[PDB]
Order: structure tokens, then sequence, then C-alpha cells
């Protein structure tokens, strides 16, 4: 827009590019996402606009949604670093458990909030988690693709991560529940602990099979209805579940217990954000300040 001064290009999210920009008028620094054959996604646009009322300390504030010149601009409050960069920067030492615990706790508070408002994120991943120098972490760029959907790339060639995708989505569910967000966050929690992506699939089937190899191929006993899912194949290999102590060493038992509930196959058995906040893993949670290099 003419009212903004592009500072730098931040990310190449799907559907658009994200820029750091300054409001020529107010001088305020923001994150600006620019989106976009025709048709006018009036319905999608409505939904996106509803997100403006989402106000919570752990959700990135959406300041404005501007439709103009066959382009859609989303203006967000700016944060200085995402969790992906922080994890990469902390790869040699690892993130302190108290900090990991604080971030997980805050993100569950954020999800408990948006889920109570019937809002799903749908695409949680480290790049969509932003941190500041004060020790806060926030949920960014809600997808609610229940309106705009999802093609195959951003809009102009670029690989999309499947690493945090819930199994029900990979099996073609059609109707996601808030449980898909808990799954993605469990995957992120594991990654912060081990400093390695939990399920790094390079294709939908590889993603699904990496999940099966670790958690066991699901069946009707652990996930009623799984064999009737759209993309389920009786021909799927049958892997036995691995011992969990092998999955996230050296996470303590409270942590492993919580992770196991965030990773239940059955969406109905998977723990809710509200219940997770009450898990004993958070008994001694605090709010440490991270060492951020900006
Ligand atoms: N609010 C906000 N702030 C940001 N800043 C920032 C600063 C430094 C770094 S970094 N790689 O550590 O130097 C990364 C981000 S980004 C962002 C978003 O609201 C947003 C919008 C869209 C997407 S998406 N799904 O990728 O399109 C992701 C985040």
């Amino acid at each position: 827009m003419e009212n903004f001064q592009k500072v730098e290009k931040i990310g190449e999210g799907t559907y658009g590019v994200v820029y750091k920009a300054r409001n020529k008028l107010t001088g305020e620094v923001v994150a600006l996402k620019k989106i976009r054959t025709e048709g006018v996604p009036s319905t999608a646009i409505r939904e996106i606009s509803l997100l403006k009322e989402l106000n919570h300390p752990n959700i990135v504030k959406l300041l404005d949604v501007i439709h103009t010149e066959n382009k859609l601009y989303l203006v967000f409050e700016f944060l200085h670093q995402d969790l992906k960069k922080f994890m990469d920067a902390s790869a040699l030492t690892g993130i302190p458990l108290p900090l990991i615990k604080s971030y997980l706790f805050q993100l569950l508070q954020g999800l408990a909030f948006c889920h109570s408002h019937r809002v799903l994120h749908r695409d949680l991943k480290p790049q969509n988690l932003l941190i500041n120098t004060e020790g806060a972490i926030k949920l960014a760029d809600f997808g609610l693709a229940r309106a705009f959907g999802v093609p195959v790339r951003t809009y102009t060639h670029e690989v999309v991560t499947l690493w945090y995708r819930a199994p029900e989505i990979l099996l073609g569910c059609k109707y996601y529940s808030t449980a898909v967000d808990i799954w993605s966050l469990g995957c992120i929690f594991a990654e912060m602990v081990t400093r390695r992506a939990l399920f790094p699939g390079d294709s939908e089937i590889d993603q699904l099979f990496r999940i099966f190899r670790t958690l066991g191929t699901p069946d009707e006993v652990v996930w009623p209805g799984v064999t009737s899912m759209p993309d389920y194949k009786p021909s799927f290999p049958k892997w036995a579940r691995q011992d969990f102590s092998k999955v996230v060493p050296p996470l303590d038992e409270d942590g492993r217990s919580l992770l196991s509930q965030m990773l239940h196959y059955d969406p109905n058995k998977r723990i809710s954000a509200k219940a997770a906040l009450a898990h004993p893993f958070f008994q001694d949670v605090t709010k440490p300040v991270p060492h951020l290099r900006l």
C-alpha cells in the first residue's frame, strides 16, 4: 500500500508474502501480509475480518483487513522473532525446559481462548509462533481455510510443511475439530524438547507413515471409525507402537504424559487446550525471559 513503507520481506507464507513495514502516517511498525483468475472471495474475506475481534495476550493482534486493487492486505502487530528462528538459534544448547514449559502453557492459553470462541488455527507451525523480549509467545496467521481452502502452494510455487498436520486431516476427514490444533502443538512441543522435528514427512503418505511408525498404525480399537475414513487403505502397513520414552528423551514423565494425550489418534480422546492447562506438567510453570538476538 501507499500508506506503508516496506522495510524488509519477512516470510513467504502460503497465499501471500509477509513484510515488515512502517505506517507512513503513524510511524508504527507492523507485519503486513499481502494476498493475491478472479471471483472475489467475499465469504472468505468476511471470515478473515471476524478475526479482528480476537483479542488475547497470546494471539497476534490483527489490526486491519484491507481489500483493494484485487489484493488483500492483513495488517498485524509486529513481533521480532518467530519460534523457528529461535529454535534454530538454540540448536546447540537447546531451549531451557522452564522456557519450553512457559511457551507451551501460553500457547495452550491462546488455543483455549480461540477454541472457546469456535475459532481454529488449522496450520500451527514454528513459523506461525512469534516471540518478544518479554517472554511472551503468540499465535499468528490463523488459517480458517474453512473459507479460502488450500490449493497446493502459496500462489506461486513454494513447498508447504506437512510436519504438524493431524492424522485425521491426512486421512481426508473433511470436518476438522479443534483437536487438530492440539496435535500440531504437541508436535511443536516435542521439537522444542528434542531439537528435531518429530514427524518430518516429505509427502502426505510419508507424513502419515512416519506417524504410524512411531505411534503404531491405528486400528478400530484405538480410533473407532478410522478404517472408514476417506483416504484410509486396508493396505496400510501395520507398525507396532514404539515406546514413548524413546520419542522425547529426556523429557520427564509429566511431560511425556501430557505429550501422549496431545497425540492421541482419536480426535475425541485427544486432550483439549483447557484440560491440558490443568495437567500436572504445569504445576511449577513460570515465565522466564528468553535470550533473544535481534
Ligand atoms: N506479526 C508478525 N510478526 C512477524 N515478525 C517476524 C519477525 C522476524 C521473524 S524471523 N524469521 O525470526 O527473523 C519472523 C517474523 S511475522 C508476523 C505475522 O503475523 C505473520 C504473518 C504471516 C505468517 S505466514 N503463515 O508465514 O504467512 C507468519 C507470521
